[PDB]
């Protein structure tokens, strides 16, 4: 059969020898099938990129349409395997409404059954904005729109592996298992530098905190790097991972990284999977010539996403959460489940040093030349006596426990355990 | 430091002797009242700028606190007024995380009650992000937001904020009713504020506000931000409505990354408080950004169909001249269920232009024509391709449009379809 076949495409995505057709196959260049995914009854529909390159008409979207009101109907997963150059030019209008008619399945199916998009061929026009309107998308290489992918695969098969585990991450999400939680115990603050100031990377640490016999699927990668987001797998239950990368950007939020995280706390929040937040955030950085719009805008939506939250989120503080970011970062102020800090964590408005250059500013001018710098060193001294680590927080409430890093994955998982499945 | 007076700014925005204060006054930084907006039960807090320059502290953040569970608790309209350079420092951690309270007020108010902010002095920090979190920004001439699309309205002064804000309110609030004999005794011939050109460029506002009631003004948001696109509340005899329109003055009219992003914030925001809208629509395509980057016309194009594909309250779609392609789509089509679309005789609802379909299923029927013909061959291609396509009688047999109406009763039949529609359902 050639690559392009659709029922060769459907086939190699399904469990072998599950596949059902759910209308006679036909030239409109779209093929539509119940099967399983790991033993999930999902449905899925192929456009036929041997038709008209896989160009979309108005037969071809009555198939779509239909196979989402079965997922709909029985409350199934609903993949697309995607590989066409948009609407069929000659259809006219016809076929300019029915592909609206597709966009309108999916945005009634959005946040009720979970939706993944593997894109293995050309994609355009329509038929780049049916994927954004799904929830996950794994793109196949062979195939300028930043932000939008999801996942990249190695390859056509790979893509269909990489869809294959979203959609056991999505409608088999387990229970959390304390047992299996603390036989991975490691100490995670070992991953650290020896220095606070030094910068690392932060994906060992969720790779530590996450089951070892499972891949961390990473959402976005190369977009908004500052922030790392993605689905794991923690104590054998599907959980969303939000971290700050001081690697990028000495891991500040911006108008993209916030945007980044937004989403996909939406998208967790949507399907019920709970949220492990770790906090490394010096500040915020704003534009490309110092414009805080983006940030202010894009901001904002991140409050609100972390604010109307309803599954458990539980923040964790590695090394230092500083000022406005503080707040973001899911902290109690915006209803986080349990917040938790390393015990060398700090939690402060800024640095002790630029607070303290603030704070005394006029105490310091006064001062003499040649004691001000002497001063300003002092005064930063006695002002991390009183300031900064995690036992002011502590007893200010907006840390619940400081734990020891050996143990995170039970302290983790113990408080992601006894939040209720919803409100918050 | 008299100007700045809480106190007097509290006042200088409620109704004359409404005011009654909701605590005790003291140094917090924020004094927050209940009145009345033009009958209109309201509560209020303004940053007390003569105190630390406003800077909001525990026991400030406190009061808003209370005047947004008080307001949420009444449905009354909460009106924040602002001037403050951030968070208090000397306070440490504890402001941050009352100013985060604050923010959680603010999340759950939303959707709920009408949050309007009228900044006034400086907002910075803390103070920028508050005035974000609510549904419209009043940004008087003294100010600026600091730590764009952020600020929706620009005032002339400080009383003239406080009169925008008091109308804002007002359309929230005392949304009315429709009303056919006032709708029809507005109807004139609005087609002929079109250039008699159909390529020529024109200020769509013209159009707007000739639908909208001819002494009410239009409170258009964020007017200087994706200008493709003109958004803001009006009155349509009488009801409050809200209005989207593409403007051909600027990007040819195409949708964008900012302006999808800028219909889709005002969409959900008219969808949340019961407010119908009005699509006019003359759109011919869509851009990417400024190094041909598509990711923000298809991420943010995608949450403008999410917008209306959602959306319940009554929508009408007016096409005026052109609606092509995927912005067709994208525009309150009926595919996304529009509740009715309406288009003028000569408007045209098609993938593209016919000479642009027929260079594509023609491309080598006229590449193998001789130079000085190919062009008589494509015009006489095109004029067959439209003989067929594009116009608003195929359109009406297609089934995506609804009725060709005579432009001279554009406000009335816009004002009938919206009336006679559910108030939820679409
Ligand atoms: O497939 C083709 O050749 C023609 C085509 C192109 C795109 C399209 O879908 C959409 C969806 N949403 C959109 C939002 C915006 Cl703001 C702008 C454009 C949008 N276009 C549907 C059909
Ligand atoms: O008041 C001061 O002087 C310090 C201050 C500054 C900002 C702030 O609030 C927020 C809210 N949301 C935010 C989202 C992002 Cl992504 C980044 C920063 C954010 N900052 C609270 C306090």
């Amino acid at each position: 059969l050639d690559p392009r076949d659709p029922l060769l495409r459907l086939s190699n995505f399904f469990d072998d020898g599950s596949v059902e057709l759910l209308h006679e196959r036909d030239r409109s260049g779209v093929l539509a099938a119940a099967g399983t995914v790991n033993g999930v009854r999902t449905i899925a529909f192929c456009t036929d990129g041997t038709v008209m390159g896989g160009a979309m008409g108005v037969e071809g979207c009555t198939h779509i349409v239909n196979a989402y009101d079965t997922a709909i109907e029985d409350q199934s997963p609903i993949v697309g395997i995607w590989h066409s150059g948009g609407a069929r030019l000659a259809e006219g209008v016809r076929a300019l409404h029915a592909v609206g008619q597709v966009f309108e399945a999916m945005i009634r199916a959005s946040g009720y059954i979970p939706q993944i998009s593997v894109v293995v061929g050309f994609a355009a026009g329509g038929a780049a904005y049916g994927p954004a309107l799904t929830d996950v998308v794994v793109m196949a290489p062979e195939s300028k729109k930043s932000g939008v992918c999801h996942i990249v695969a190695d390859d056509e098969l790979d893509a269909y592996d990489r869809g294959r585990r979203l959609v056991g991450l999505f409608c088999q999400q387990g229970h959390f298992d304390r047992s299996k939680a603390e036989a991975g115990d490691t100490d995670i603050h070992a991953l650290l530098p020896e220095s606070s100031r030094r910068a690392y990377d932060v994906r060992p640490i969720v790779t530590a905190i996450l089951d070892a016999d499972t891949p961390f699927d990473e959402f976005q990668a190369n977009w908004a790097p500052s922030m790392v987001v993605g689905l794991g797998r923690l104590s054998g239950r599907t959980v969303g991972v939000l971290a700050n990368n001081p690697l990028r950007l000495g891991g500040c939020l911006n108008s993209e990284s916030a945007e980044k995280a937004a989403r996909f706390v939406r998208l967790c929040d949507a399907f019920g999977i709970p949220l492990v937040v770790v906090v490394d955030v010096p500040g915020y950085l704003p534009g490309v010539d110092q414009e805080w719009g983006g940030v202010v805008r894009r901001g904002a939506k991140l409050l609100h996403a972390f604010g109307e939250c309803t599954v458990p989120r539980v923040t964790l503080v590695t090394r230092k959460t500083y000022g406005g970011a503080y707040i973001a970062m899911n902290s109690r102020s915006l209803n986080a489940t349990k917040v938790f800090a390393w015990p060398d964590a700090e939690v402060a408005v800024m640095g002790a040093k630029a607070a303290v250059g603030i704070l005394h500013k006029k105490k310091l001018a006064a001062a003499p030349e040649h004691e001000r710098e002497a001063l300003h060193d002092q005064l930063a001294a006695e002002h991390e006596r009183i300031a900064g680590g995690v036992d002011s927080a502590l007893d200010i409430g907006v840390v619940d426990e400081k734990i020891d890093p050996a143990h995170t994955r039970s302290k983790l998982t113990e408080a992601l355990a006894q939040a209720p499945a919803r409100r918050g």
